[PDB]
């Protein structure tokens, strides 16, 4: 019968597209970066640190919150260690704080402890958010804690946005495969290029009043611009934050150069089922505050180019063009022996 | 006249596409990997070791069958030598076994011997399966041994699926050019990118009740998933298995590292054990025992079937939707902007 | 509502396209390269040196004018210093000179000084040309100096051409993100591949009788040919001229080879003299401007010969592009040859 | 007006495409490679060596003729020397011989000399063949020698095929910018990807009974199959033949590896014997012509087996191309193999 594999379309990631400049009466230092992570939760800047054991513990979540973003404490620890980490962030001046929850046996026990520590939002994320286990997990949590803010992921299709919204999620996280340390697309063959994924999911989210998060695959400040212009309410990153002194792990020096170890939570190292992540070393980047300053400067630039004083205006006025490989070469610095370090390239 | 060359379409290979997640009720450890290699032969996993002199002999084929797959013992040996390798596998517990056959004038005598040795399926293996020799060779074999199971190949179009099924083949092997050791596309200009060829051939084979094998160019566990979602009943690999301890060939040490020889059957070297070569010779990293390699493959497939909500291989096919990515989406899919230090065992 | 992000089309850069040869009655030595930079300023060759502190000061602007083109004195210096740079050009004969102007608190003060120093054209130069500040800046400058020739940039859309034209610009400069040293596309995600931007803008400009400049991203002479065939009246280059002796800066030697420093005006170092939108580095030292210009002019004249165009307007009216793939791109540059002699116009 | 630049289409080169296998009744040892270079000149194999001073003088033309092809003696030498080169080939047993002619003030004198030496075919060779000079030159030549076989080029559009045919060309040479040593597309921005060029032009040639030659950009035997399947009567190669002992220039050796010099006729080096339109470098020494021809022919015969073509006309009338991505390209070459043994037809 007609039941058979189909090739549906071409899907794009951030490097495939550029934003067209609009006429503008706004300069970069006049724009506002506030966003609604959920209906109840507002962020001053639309950035989140990933809930990985190499990216976000309390030290990182504290620095994120004071920069106007938010950090999701990772769940690769005891329930009580994670509640202690959430309690350390909240005791640092009432800062926003998130906590990652997995679909497990102790899932409700973990939620209780991070709820007792007064976590502001829990992220129920799985390899595959469009599942029975996640859907039934969100219903279970919201039945107990109707006011607790719940982000569910990861997903990559508007049907999954709709299904996760019917389950009670207050926000939905987008990204199957784009992770810099992710091999899910290589080992299972599954994933959606992240620009198409975010655009289609945000469009459906907008129909329902449910925001979407662009999770994974972001390398430069410009990628973040594209993701918010595609419709994400916020951008979540591991690689971009994992080289920072505030992320867990010590700054190791090898051959006179400083490194931090960054790894996927599906890697063999994090899990000490077939691995879906790798483990490696990135260059130490310094303090989170200097990275955030370049990221925020890049976003304010992009909105100035597009004439958008708010993130809503950026979405409603974003037009992409697709570029080829040859346009990719043109869009990056070329035919130049770059010497001096650039703080955002 | 209108008789002139044409550009028909764009054709895709595995790295061109990704599978879209589906709403899923089933977890990876719940799924069934069982498949029908032919109407009469079931495999416990849909994996097959290629019929090459650097991949499959009796040690490789025994290990494959023990893991739920099957090995096709190669023909680069005398007839009695190939019959004895088959019977070495069949005397190891009745394990399933295969043997490749060529379009030759000693063809029936080679078939005679492997069948007496209780082979389970022969593979009529030609550079060009959609040809008069293969079609007529399948008929002769089926007329002398109507029960014997015949895979025919290699081919790349639906018309070839149809002509080989009319000729009596129980299964057709798809793949012209994709092999890691293959220069057919470079020296003859001829091939079909493997994902489009599998999709097109599987669609015809399902109208006829004839399975198709995806042979060649598989590099990663996820590629197998795409080849199965595209409609193949099984995947056949050389490169993925050729480093394993149970492949023929001595371990070779170069500058303190371990490698095994891996070479195309159309390479100058394989042909000595006259036509221009259509393969290369080289060394491949030693991959340990076969078991370690199949484990990762199997886990990667199961992972893919959870992502698509598929408890059968059939269900995976009826619900598989592919999305095309660019070279930049390819760069996003693989790990990027990290200096990998520890070894990832399925990457 | 319908208010959301859209993907409009695919846009192309110079390396995506090739010009198709036309039937031709003219050989390269017969074509004319004269161009109208504005309806008041004629250039003998359609080439400009960018307004960067590593490309154009008095010395480069003098050499460019003498070759038939023009230089734009940069503005990373005091007002009196830039006016003094302009006057030295104007005092070296009847020589054309340009000067760049920012949207600054002292904009009119800087315009007054270069006008008093007899500048021929000013370039109102910003990262984002389609902007209130540039539009009102053009209107003020043209209200005070109605005869002064004003170029306004940088922009990348027909709507920007039209709004700059109605604000009074005599010419608009096209290029958002294609510069060799630019990171605008990486840092802001914003840009338009330069071939599509030049074609779209030049078509709009031609309806108004306002010309456009192709600024940035030009690496080879053939790139300039495609920029002019797409409708630009002139081509602006930083990288191509920044290795020349006439550019500012000393020659540097590293590991036995000659270089010059080259850096974007939005780089950290340029602004030392807001997050950066350019990088800083070194390019090969190319020798004197005269030999580089000879190569560029020769390549342009050869392009017009292939296209049967004795004038630049004829080039535009007869230009036809095909899109090439990645594989075509490798066909177009020398391939499968270990190049051993330096050619004056390649690598 | 509507007179403006246009983007006509996407155009393909050989690596963009693969040929689809056809049902075949013919094996590679059963096909025939005979071809008509013009109405009067038959070739036993469809191969020509390029008219360059690193590829073809009398030594190369003698060896090509003996192999069944033809060599085009270059014109970067005096009129008398080129006649004697042609004469040396004709007195080696009446072997087939061509000679190159340019659009020069002495072109009829050059034609006179090589005709007296009994050349079989003239190549009016010029950077841009779709030009008054070449149209008028072919008219002058055919008026004085109505029976002299005349090839003219180089061109890249069906319009050019028509215009040269009306002028009396017996065969047309297709290729603008695809040569291994060509920089025309880089310095002038002008060219057409070679597969599209040959397909369009051959189709136009077939309406006229005028054949086309695929000149340039061929790297493997498989590329020749695509060029003939696209409708070229013959393939012309520089790079593939410049490494042989029979090409002019000595066999050098550096660090144990032997090599020859190879350069464009538009390179600085060749012209000292307008800005350059080629590069100069070195390629691997390949040995004697006979060993290279054998591989090329085996590859072509293999391709025709795959496509079921007993003849080149059959190949053309049954050729169906599929377009492949960048990722299809990597699947098509060998991949993930450390090649240890050099193959006669792949490196
Ligand atoms: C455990 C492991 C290695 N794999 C899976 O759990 N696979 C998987 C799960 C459910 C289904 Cl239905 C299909 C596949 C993992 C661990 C941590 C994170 C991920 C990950 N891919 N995040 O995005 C994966
Ligand atoms: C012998 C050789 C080098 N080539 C051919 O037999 N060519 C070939 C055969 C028939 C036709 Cl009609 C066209 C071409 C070979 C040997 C072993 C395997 C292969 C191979 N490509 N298998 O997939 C090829
Ligand atoms: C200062 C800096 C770094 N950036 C901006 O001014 N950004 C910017 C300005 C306005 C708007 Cl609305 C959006 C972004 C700069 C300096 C010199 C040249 C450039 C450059 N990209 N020219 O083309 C940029
Ligand atoms: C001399 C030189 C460098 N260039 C030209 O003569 N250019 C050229 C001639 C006429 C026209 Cl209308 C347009 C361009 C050359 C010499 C030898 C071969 C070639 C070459 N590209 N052959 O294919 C070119
Ligand atoms: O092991 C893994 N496999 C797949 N995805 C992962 C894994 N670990 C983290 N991720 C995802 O990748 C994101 C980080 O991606 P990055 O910003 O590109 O480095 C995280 O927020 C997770 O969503
Ligand atoms: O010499 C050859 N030329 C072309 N194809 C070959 C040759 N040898 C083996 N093959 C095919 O390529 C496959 C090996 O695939 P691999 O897994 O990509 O290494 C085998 O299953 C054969 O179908
Ligand atoms: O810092 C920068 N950021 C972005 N664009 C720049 C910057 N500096 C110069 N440009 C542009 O790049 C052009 C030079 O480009 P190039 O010829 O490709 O090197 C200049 O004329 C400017 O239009
Ligand atoms: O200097 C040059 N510029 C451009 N094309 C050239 C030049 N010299 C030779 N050619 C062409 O390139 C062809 C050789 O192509 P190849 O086989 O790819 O090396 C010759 O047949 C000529 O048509
Ligand atoms: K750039
Ligand atoms: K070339
Ligand atoms: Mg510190």
């Amino acid at each position: 019968s007609n039941a058979m594999a189909r090739i549906l379309k071409t899907a794009y990631t951030f490097d495939d597209v550029l934003l067209v400049p609009n006429k503008s009466e706004v300069l970069p230092n006049e724009v506002s970066l506030k966003t609604q992570l959920t209906k109840k939760i507002q962020l001053n800047i639309p950035l989140m640190s990933a809930s990985m054991d190499t990216v976000t513990e309390s030290k990182m979540a504290i620095a994120m919150a004071r920069e106007g973003g938010i950090g999701i404490i990772h769940k690769n620890m005891t329930i009580e260690d994670q509640a202690r980490e959430v309690d350390r962030v909240k005791r640092s001046g009432g800062l926003l704080c998130g906590a990652s929850i997995g679909v497990t046996n102790d899932m409700m026990e973990r939620v209780d402890a991070v709820v007792k520590a007064k976590v502001d939002v829990i992220v129920l994320d799985t390899a595959h958010g469009h599942s029975k286990g996640v859907i039934e997990g969100v219903k279970r949590i919201k039945a107990k804690y109707p006011e607790l803010q719940v982000i569910a992921g990861n997903i990559a299709t508007p049907e999954a946005v709709r299904d996760l919204a019917e389950a009670g999620a207050d926000c939905v996280k987008v990204g199957i495969g784009p992770g810099s340390i992710c091999t899910t697309r290589i080992v299972a063959g599954v994933g959606v290029p992240q620009l198409t994924a975010v655009m289609d999911c945000a469009e459906e989210g907008k129909k329902l009043g449910i925001p979407v998060i662009a999770d994974g695959g972001l390398k430069y400040s410009g990628d973040i611009v594209k993701a918010l212009a595609a419709g994400a309410c916020a951008a979540m990153m591991g690689s971009i934050f994992a080289g920072c002194e505030e992320a867990p792990g010590a700054i190791e020096i090898y051959q006179g150069r400083s490194y931090k170890v960054y790894r996927g939570m599906g890697s063999l190292g994090a899990m000490a089922f077939v691995p879906e992540g790798v483990e490696g070393r990135i260059a130490y980047k310094g303090h989170l505050a200097d990275t955030i300053y370049q990221l925020i400067g890049g976003i304010k630039s992009g909105m100035g180019y597009l004439g958008a004083p708010t993130l809503e205006n950026l979405y409603e006025n974003a037009n992409f063009v697709v570029q080829t490989s040859a346009g990719f070469r043109e869009s990056h610095p070329h035919d130049i022996n770059i010497t001096k370090e650039a703080p955002n390239y």
